[PDB]
């Protein structure tokens, strides 16, 4: 379905792409977005997709408006309107200077220093569950391991009873893929109400899980309101529980594809960090946006007060005017160039634990699985959204030859 054109947008500008459904969608979720960057579509377009909205196709003018928050406001940073609306979390949804102090306590609760004290236990939940797959020969990779690694680590993280997983799981792939049965707004609602209740309790006493570090905390002036901590932590739902899943995903898809990829880090450990860089800027997965302050002309095209424009974080790293044959995975790429963690003064708060968490995949994976591959057979598929995903990943292997460290 296609939104009417607004008067101001220029007649020539117009790309139907279907952010939640791409065409090459087929050719994996990349090659899809990839199109919006063919010789013939102009670098700045607007699609009447999703109630009509622009697009910045190369990564010159996403990191561009993403340094722009004077102009591109994360007010209303999600697509359709409807979502970006509703979209309220903090800091994600602030620009600065309010941004600062709220970001600045969500940086406690996931920063390095909160990745360094968790390192062990990360490393052996990957190895207790890598170990416990390893002998079965076989797997479904996304729910095997891709889900239960990221999300039990931020359930702990969070303070939160791993029972929950599935409930906050559906949910925040509601506010990322929607499925259609609940809008956005329903969605954060949801996850809201888990959040109140378990804010209220841990707001009396102070506490080392994020909940209470938030909830215990001090933005300028006076304390945290409970709807504060509300829109902090729900900041924090996506990107525990549904970004670095579905990376992990396309990753070791390729991995499981490129039996020459994994020989060189089974044999070059080394360049394991700089794979998971390299990997980042192929398997890139984001794309949120940012909306209109005021009328402005922006790279010959006039925008106004009110209109909504993707930036496609995943497609800075796609741009061969940025990375030469960017479709190709290359551990040994001199300048991996890339906005797949944002940029700006949004940059992913997380990106700590997702390197981490990959970094630690990797590592332990291919040492005790280092030859496997996709199940005879098998047609891998991929979904797209704010993040996208890979929807099932059957891996098969010889038991005989994993090993066990
Ligand atoms: C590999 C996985 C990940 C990718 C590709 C990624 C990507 C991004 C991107 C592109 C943004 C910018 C959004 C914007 O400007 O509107 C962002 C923001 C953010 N991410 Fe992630 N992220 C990942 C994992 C995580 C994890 C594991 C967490 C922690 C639970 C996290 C927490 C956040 C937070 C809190 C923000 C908001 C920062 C702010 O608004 O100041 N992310 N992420």
């Amino acid at each position: 379905n296609l939104a009417p054109l607004p008067p101001h947008v220029p007649e020539h500008l117009v790309f139907d792409f279907d952010m939640y459904n791409p065409s090459n969608l087929s050719a994996g979720v990349q090659e899809a977005w990839a199109v919006l960057q063919e010789s013939n579509v102009p670098d700045l377009v607007w699609t009447r997709c999703n109630g009509g909205h622009w697009i910045a196709t190369r990564g010159q003018l996403i990191r561009e408006a993403y340094e722009d928050y004077r102009h591109f406001s994360s007010e209303c940073p999600f697509i359709p309107r409807e979502a970006g609306e509703a979209y309220d979390f903090i800091p994600t949804s602030m620009d600065p200077p309010e941004q600062r102090q709220f970001r600045a306590l969500a940086n406690q609760v996931v920063g390095m220093p909160v990745v360094d004290k968790l390192e062990n236990r990360i490393q052996e939940l990957a190895c207790s569950l890598i170990e416990s797959l390893r002998p079965q020969g076989q797997c479904n990779f996304t729910e095997d391991y891709a889900e239960p690694f990221p999300i039990r680590i931020f359930m702990l993280l969070a303070g939160l009873p791993e029972e929950d997983i599935p409930h906050l799981k559906y949910l925040t792939d509601q506010m990322t893929r929607p499925d259609g049965s609940m809008t956005f707004a329903e969605a954060k609602e949801a996850l809201y109400d888990y959040l109140i209740p378990i804010i209220e309790q841990r707001r009396q006493k102070p506490g080392t899980d994020a909940i209470s570090i938030v909830a215990n905390g001090q933005v300028n002036g006076r304390p945290i309101t409970s709807d504060e901590a509300k829109r902090m932590c729900g900041a924090l739902l996506v990107g525990g529980l549904d970004t670095v899943v579905n990376f992990l995903s396309f990753s070791m898809e390729f991995l499981a594809k490129s039996p020459e990829h994994r020989q060189e880090l089974i044999e070059r450990p080394e360049r394991i960090p700089a794979a998971c860089e390299e990997l980042l800027r192929r398997f890139s997965l984001v794309a949120d946006g940012r909306i209109l302050t005021s009328d402005y002309e922006f790279h010959g095209v006039q925008l106004k007060k009110g209109d909504q424009i993707l930036l496609p974080q995943m497609l800075s790293g796609l741009d061969e005017r940025e990375n030469a044959a960017p479709m190709h995975v290359d551990f040994s790429r001199q300048k991996v160039s890339h906005t797949t963690f944002g940029h700006g003064s949004h940059l992913c708060l997380g990106q700590h634990l997702a390197r981490r968490e990959i970094i630690v995949t990797l590592k332990e994976w291919l040492t005790r699985i280092p030859d496997f591959s996709i199940a005879p057979g098998a047609q891998i598929q991929h979904k797209s959204g704010i993040v996208s995903g890979v929807q099932a990943l059957p891996l098969v292997w010889d038991p005989a030859t994993t090993k066990a460290v």
